[PDB]
Formats: C-alpha cells, sequence, structure tokens
C-alpha cells in the first residue's frame, strides 16, 4: 500500500529543493490508482505541469519518503 503523508508531515520531513507538494501528490495520486507500476505511473505523468522525470527519478522519491515516514513515525 501507498503511504499517506499528512500536510504537517510534509512541511516538516518531506520538502525536497527539485520537488513541489503538488508534484508529489501527484505522483503519490498516481502510485494509488496504478497499483506502484512505475512503467505506467511514468507514461500517465503530467510531464504538462511538472518536469519530465525517468522512471528512477519517481522511484527515488516514493521511497526516499517513505523511508522518511517510517522513521518520523516511530
Ligand atoms: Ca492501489
Amino acid at each position: 500500500q501507498v503511504p499517506v503523508y499528512s500536510e504537517q508531515e510534509y512541511q516538516l520531513y518531506l520538502h525536497d529543493d527539485a520537488w513541489t507538494k503538488a508534484e508529489t501528490d501527484h505522483l503519490f495520486d498516481l502510485s494509488r490508482r496504478f497499483d506502484l507500476r512505475f512503467v505506467v505511473i511514468h507514461d500517465r505523468y503530467d510531464h504538462q505541469q511538472f518536469k519530465k522525470r525517468s522512471v528512477e527519478d519517481l522511484k527515488e522519491r516514493y521511497y526516499h519518503i517513505c523511508a522518511k515516514l517510517a522513521n518520523v513515525r516511530a
């Protein structure tokens, strides 16, 4: 299952100089809807609003957040 971060969690812990919350939210939405199939997530990505991201860029962002949430929720 895809983790769900709170707004406060994002603000305190999940910022990245190269990602908006809007884009991160989009990644996590696609991750839910497409069952973590990163080829599909990559295909369906709103490359209009957001930068061209590699599949690898998307996975690294997702699992950085997973690791950070695991830690702060301990
Ligand atoms: Ca799902």
